This record gives structure tokens, C-alpha cells and sequence, in this order.
């Protein structure tokens, strides 16, 4: 036991009966969207950097039917939900807004219909259904918010490209659910394609796929399954503190800022100031690194750059927290283990590890052995993003 | 005026509509596959080099139903499709394979029916229409393959990825219909972003999606309505030429020939050979440079780079026609026109012009004038790959 990952057909069937259960007819429409992780090039996204993530085959799906009635009616079947898991609400008109209120978890849902582009969309029912765990920092809000966008244009075509559907569920992700994240987790949710991982370059939105498909390879995902109180909190504080940095520097983002520059100009600003910078920087410059590396099939190179982020996200951005540091350490005493770091936003949530695929058992074992708390565990591969399912 | 581009909604409506006709009920299955333009990497795909493709709006619609008796039952609404446009015959078996036959068309199908590789396969009835000219270079033969296998998945899923899905579809064309192409048609068609090109590495199938997101840069398509099919071409000569010099130098193929080797390696090929290996190694030199100037916005570099192709593809490869040369010199006479050049195989088919959006009425006027035939025209945007529409 890693837990299991159940595939589509297994979640489709579970929304299905539940939609007939609570509607009392089987749905018209179906899609999916999957969580994330990120193999490395964090807090890069909101800089203009690099990121380069992979789609898990943990997904939320939605099935649903059009209304008559321009209502909104939807079901959640996540416990992780905040009460009540039911909601109903009129589509927005030009007169009143769709507006930002409890439960929270509908607030990702109204985001993405508040901005979705086309018209005139609708009313609708829909049950969600996800094995994205809520809040574990494997990016659900991205996968809800895309399943969302994906199934609102099987009601009404949109005209747009990936990236205007990515901007749209970015923004809701702003206005509804207060938290101004870049746009690594929606890019990925729509273009992961399997057996590859996804640089993407969050100033031009160019996008390469990497292949990461070796039966030598596994990638080890770690739920430390903890969550402190500096996520709602140090998050915005750190897109600021790079903001000024780049100000005083006479950059339009830290994507301006060559590592030596850097270096030659610590006197331009704070202490604190000039360690966010170096972690942003390097992390780019790793990134571009590791993408080479994956390609050529260097694990080590590629492990040895996915530790030197997790030591700038400890001492430079300081977002890493005591348990994920146990979690990366525990990790790297194991043999096999190319390489091990905190993924996502960070104080709390998962690491990600590359290893040989021989080594997993053993490395679960010991890992869970040498952390305090109760830790969960997924053998995840690259999985394709947003899907339309016919019915 | 550019010949308008029907939508997906008429396609669909004009295959249902044919499918009723034809079979005596609606068709439960829908897909669409794209035709393609190249931007620039031309007779570099077989020789494991680099393309710039991106998805047309030009597209196959392919509707139909499972059967019940083991047999498939096509037609096509395509003039141009060799007589008879409708045709039953049983599914391959593990006694007996579908063999290449009459007519022609069919071909394609039954490839990618042999070649599919997940089971068991029911019968089907199927209507294909498109908005692909036939024989024009845009791919008509990659959307029809791609568009079926896309059609075969919906009847029973497959389950390996996009590239192997491509490799099929190439694998029906080099054992059907005899024409052994490279794997760029197939692999756009699949692999398309609207608003986007495709950087194809053909040696390790790693892709770049180009963001094409600047509403002052068109794409104009010429039909020279001369018509190519490649089969009967000099298409497999070219490809065996290039196959004998890289087995001359001994090199893997001529990705891994420099110029300047080749150069030097004048006296272990012919007269001929060189000049055939002379444009692909300088046209994969020419992709890698066009790519770098797109992705920094000199469009008059990758304007200079195709005129470089077309002299190429002309004078070296010896793939161009009178026609293809005067609609290259007429489009390159016209302000506002960066570039020029033949696209796809070859003999006939269509240029590709890139050039300033407020200039394509004056081109358009200007090429026709200067033009000894009848040109069709097609203002292009990039577009979607192969898609399921659930009916
Ligand atoms: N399937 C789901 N059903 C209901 N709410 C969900 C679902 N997926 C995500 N959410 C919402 O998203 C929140 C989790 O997002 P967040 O705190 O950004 O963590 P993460 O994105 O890493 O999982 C939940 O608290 C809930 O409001
Ligand atoms: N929709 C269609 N219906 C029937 N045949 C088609 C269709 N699309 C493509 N074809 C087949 O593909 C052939 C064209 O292939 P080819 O000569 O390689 O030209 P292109 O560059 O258009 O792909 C036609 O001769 C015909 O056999
Ligand atoms: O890599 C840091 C990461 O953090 C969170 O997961 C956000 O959702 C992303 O947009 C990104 O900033
Ligand atoms: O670039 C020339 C081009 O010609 C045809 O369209 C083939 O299908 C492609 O594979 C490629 O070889
Ligand atoms: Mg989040
Ligand atoms: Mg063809
Ligand atoms: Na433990
Ligand atoms: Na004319």
C-alpha cells in the first residue's frame, strides 16, 4: 500500500449513480481534469519563470445535464468540503453577479462561471467526484476549477485558446477563493498529455513535453499530511517581496534578473529581499537544467537539481516547514533515490521523489519509519490533462 | 477573397445528414482530424530532422455507428475520391488481413483498421466529409488515417499514447496506400493547439507548442490547384537518396550529418545525392533558426529562412513545380509579405506565405494576377488536432 488511484471509468461510474441517486435521471455530460505535481521550479510560476510539472492520474470528475430553469445545482461528494456539500444559485445576468460566499468550495465553481467567456450558458445540475485529496497541495482548486471551465463548454462552446482558459480559471481562483496563485496548476490540469511532463514557460506560455516514461523511473509522491497556518498567509507576502526586488533592480520580472547580475547589485536591497531573488533566479536556471536532464535521461543530475531547490526553498524562500524537511531527508538516506523536495506552495503538503522503480517498496517503508506524523503515499506517472467523456 | 472554412457544427450537420441518407438512422459517434501546413522543415521528417507544422481549419468529419455483423461500411462525400465513394468489406481477422485494393481512397481505412491496436474491434458504418482539399499538400491522407483511428478508439479504446497513435497511422499509409511518409502529418493532426505551431523533433519526438498569439501576422495558403499524389511521385526516390548518403557517411540518418561533413564526404555520393542531402541538412540548420526567430517576434528572419527553403526545396531537392516557383515570386513582390515557399511533398499543391494581416487583400489580388492557373486562397489561423464531438 501506496493508496490507490482509482481510474476514470471506476470515478465516472461512482458520479454517475450519485447523479441519478440525487436528480433521479442519469447524466448527458461528463469530463475530467487531474491534480498536479510539480518536479521542480517553485514560487517561478508568478515570476515569469519556469515550471515543469506533470498531470497525476488523481482527477476530479463532473457530470452533469443542462436546466431549463437558469439555476445552478451542484453536489460534491468530497468529505473535505466545507457544509453544506449541496448548493443551488441562479446564473449571474449583466444585472447581478455571482459573488464570492459559503460554502467555500462552491466559490471555485461560481469563479469559473462568473468569468467563463461565451454565452449564454444554461442553467445546469452536476455531482463532483475526485480523488485529488482536498488541500494536500496536489492542486485540487486547479482541477475543480478546470473541470469546472471544461464542462461549462460542453453547455456553450468557447472561442479561445488553452492559455485564455487557464488565464479564466486563474482568475477565479483570484476574485471567488481570495488566492493569488500563477498559472502553473491551471496550465497543467489542461495540457498534461501521459508519459510526459510539462516545461512550461510562464512568460511566453511556450510549453514542451518532456518525455518522463522509463519502467526504471517512479516518481514517489509523500502527503506529509500536514497543513500550518503560514499557506492562507506567506504566499502573498513572497509575490510582493519579488515584486519589489524586481522594481529596484529595473526588471519587469525576476525573469529579467541573470543569476551574476544579482550577485553584482545585493546592495540595492533588503537581506531578506536578496535571498527571495537568488532562490527565484537559480530555481529558473535549474529548471531549464533539469527539463535537459530529464530528456537525456540523467536522473542523477536531474535528482541533484530537484535537492538544490529544496535547499533554496528551505533557507532562501523559506517555505519549506520541520516536516518536510524530515520527509526530504529520510528520503535521501534511501538507496536509489535520485533526488527528493517539497512541491507546491509549500509549509505543509507533499514532496515529490525520483528513484529507481526496484527501490519504492523500501522507500516507503523507511520514510514512513523516519517521520513523525502519518504520512500517505501515491506511485503517480505523467497523465494526460482535460478530457470531454461521452455518454 | 479566401475560399471560406465551413465550421465543425456544418461538417457534423453535412455528415449526420449523409450518415441518415446512407444507413436509415443517426449515427451514435462523431471526430474530427485536421488537415496542416508546414511552416518551414520540408523532406526533414524521414531524416529524423525538425518541422514547424501547425493544424488547419481545414478538418475530416467522421461519423458513424457499431455494428452488428462484423462488417464496415464507409462513404465518403469527397469528389475526388476515386469511384466506387462507398464500400462494405468484413473486418480483418486473425485468419486473414485487410489487403491494399480498390479503391485507392479506402485504402487509408483499412490501414489504420489493420494497424489498430486494441481488441476485439466491432463492425461499424461510417460517413466522412471534409473541408481538405485532396492532393493540395495540407494532409488531406493524415486527417482521413487520423480521423479514423480517433473514430476506432471511440468503438474500443486503446491504450497507448499519442505518438504510437501517429506511428499507426504512418505504418497504414507506407502498407496501403504505398507511400512512405514521415511521421510530421500525422502527428500535427493529433498533436494541434489552436494558436499555436508545433516545433517537431523527428529523431526524439519531443514537441514545442509556439504560442502564434500576434493579430498583425497572417498565415495565406495558395492552392495552386496542380495535383500531387505522393505515391506515384519522385517522393520515394528523394527519400532513398537521402537513405544512401547517410549510409555512405555512416551516419543513423542525416540528422547526424553537419554541412560541413557533408562537404567534405563530396566523393562517397553522387552528384545528386549531395545536392539531396545538401537541402536537408541545411533545412533542419534553417527549422532550429526560424523557430528561435518566431519565438522572438523577426518575422522578417523567418520570412529570409522560408525564401531559403522554397531555393532549397527548388533547386537542391528538385520538389517544386513552374507553378509552385511563379506563386513564391508573385507572393515575395508584395509589401507586407515576410516570406514565401512551397509546403508539404511537393509537385503541385500549395505555398505558405507568412505576412502583415492588413497586407493579404493586396496579396491575394497580386499572386492571382501573376498566376498562369486558377489560385485558391485560405487565410489560416492555427487550430485544434484531432477531437471526439459527443452527439
Ligand atoms: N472535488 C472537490 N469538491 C469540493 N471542493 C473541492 C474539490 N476540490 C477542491 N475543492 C476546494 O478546493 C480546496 C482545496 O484547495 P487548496 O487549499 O488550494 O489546496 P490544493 O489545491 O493543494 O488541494 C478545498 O478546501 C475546497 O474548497
Ligand atoms: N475525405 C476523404 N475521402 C476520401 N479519400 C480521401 C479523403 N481525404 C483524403 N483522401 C485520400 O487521400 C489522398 C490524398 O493523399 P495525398 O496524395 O498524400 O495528398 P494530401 O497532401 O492531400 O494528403 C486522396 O487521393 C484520397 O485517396
Ligand atoms: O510553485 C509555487 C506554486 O504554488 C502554488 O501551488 C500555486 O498554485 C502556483 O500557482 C505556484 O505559484
Ligand atoms: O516535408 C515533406 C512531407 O511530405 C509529405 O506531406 C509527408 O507526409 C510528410 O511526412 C513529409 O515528408
Ligand atoms: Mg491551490
Ligand atoms: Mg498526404
Ligand atoms: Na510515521
Ligand atoms: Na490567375
Amino acid at each position: 500500500a501506496a493508496l490507490r488511484q482509482p481510474q476514470v471509468a471506476e470515478l465516472l461510474a461512482e458520479a454517475r449513480r450519485a447523479f441519478r441517486e440525487e436528480f433521479g435521471a442519469e447524466p448527458e455530460l461528463a469530463v475530467s481534469a487531474p491534480g498536479r505535481v510539480n518536479l521542480i521550479g517553485e514560487h517561478t510560476d508568478y515570476n515569469q519563470g519556469l515550471v515543469l510539472p506533470m498531470a497525476l492520474e488523481l482527477m476530479t470528475v463532473l457530470v452533469g445535464s443542462p436546466r431549463k430553469d437558469g439555476l445552478v445545482s451542484l453536489l460534491t461528494t468530497s468529505e473535505g468540503a466545507d457544509e453544506p456539500q449541496r448548493l443551488q444559485f441562479p446564473l449571474p445576468t449583466a444585472q447581478r453577479s455571482l459573488e464570492p460566499g459559503t460554502p467555500r468550495w462552491a466559490n471555485y465553481v461560481k469563479g469559473v462561471i462568473q468569468y467563463y467567456p461565451a454565452a449564454p450558458l444554461p442553467g445546469f445540475s452536476a455531482v463532483v467526484v475526485s480523488s485529488v485529496p482536498l488541500g494536500g497541495g496536489l492542486s485540487s482548486s486547479a482541477s475543480l476549477e478546470v473541470a469546472t471551465y471544461t464542462f461549462l463548454q460542453q453547455l456553450c462552446p468557447d472561442s479561445g485558446t488553452i492559455a485564455a482558459r487557464a488565464q479564466v480559471c486563474q482568475q477565479a481562483e483570484h476574485s471567488f477563493a481570495g488566492m493569488p496563485c500563477g498559472i502553473m496548476d491551471q496550465f497543467i490540469s489542461l495540457m498534461g498529455q501521459k508519459g510526459h511532463a510539462l516545461l512550461i514557460d510562464c512568460r511566453s506560455l511556450e510549453t514542451s513535453l518532456v518525455p518522463l516514461s522509463d519502467p526504471k523511473l517512479a516518481v514517489l509522491i509523500t502527503n506529509s499530511n500536514v497543513r500550518h497556518s503560514l499557506a492562507s498567509s506567506e504566499y502573498p507576502v513572497r509575490r510582493r517581496q519579488c515584486e519589489e526586488v524586481a522594481r529596484a533592480l529595473g526588471a519587469a520580472s525576476l525573469r529579467e534578473v541573470q543569476l551574476e547580475e544579482l550577485e553584482a547589485a545585493r546592495d540595492l536591497v533588503s537581506k531578506e529581499g536578496f535571498r527571495r531573488a537568488r532562490h527565484v533566479v537559480g530555481e529558473i536556471r535549474r529548471t531549464a537544467q533539469a527539463a535537459a536532464a530529464l530528456r537525456r535521461g540523467d536522473y542523477r543530475a536531474f535528482g541533484r537539481l530537484m535537492v538544490e531547490s529544496h535547499r533554496s526553498l528551505r533557507d532562501d524562500y523559506e517555505v519549506s516547514c520541520p516536516e518536510l524537511d524530515q520527509l526530504v531527508e529520510a528520503a535521501l538516506a534511501v538507496p536509489g533515490v535520485y533526488g527528493s523536495r517539497m512541491t507546491g506552495g509549500g509549509f505543509g503538503g507533499c514532496t515529490v521523489t525520483l528513484l529507481e522503480a526496484s527501490a519504492a517498496p523500501h522507500a516507503m517503508r523507511h520514510i514512513q519509519e523516519h517521520y513523525g506524523g502519518t504520512a500517505t503515499f501515491y506511485l503517480s506517472q505523467a497523465a494526460d490533462g482535460a478530457k470531454v467523456l461521452c455518454l
